[PDB]
């Protein structure tokens, strides 16, 4: 199993949309829940993680309708809606699945 993200590194303006991706080599589907266990996280530095989207699709309490995941199967997507101060960080994708590989190498978000 091997997970994917890209584009390593986004610098956009203010008040701008973003789109990161994150690739499985397997599927994250399962046929029981029904379900892609796939979640998005933020990293600021040296700060503790936070968690933004579980299910690939289900936003954590706390998180602004700004983040949004999608995507099922072995292509996932995170979409920030209008990128502001507070969200310059690192995204990384976590898959709890088969666990072969956990998380993908993540993608930094900067402005200018």
């Amino acid at each position: 199993l091997v997970m994917s993200q890209s584009p390593s590194s986004l610098a956009v303006s203010a008040g701008e949309k973003v789109t990161m991706s994150c690739k499985s080599s397997q599927s994250l589907f399962n046929s029981r829940t029904r379900k892609n266990y796939l979640a998005w996280y933020q990293q600021k530095p040296g700060q503790s993680p936070k968690l933004l989207i579980y299910w690939a699709s289900t936003r954590e309490s706390g998180v602004p309708d700004r983040f949004t995941g999608s995507g099922s199967g072995t292509d996932f997507t995170l979409t920030i809606s209008s990128v502001q101060a507070e969200d310059l960080a690192v995204y990384y994708c976590k898959q709890s699945y088969y666990h072969m590989y956990t998380f993908g190498s993540g993608t930094k978000l900067e402005i200018k």
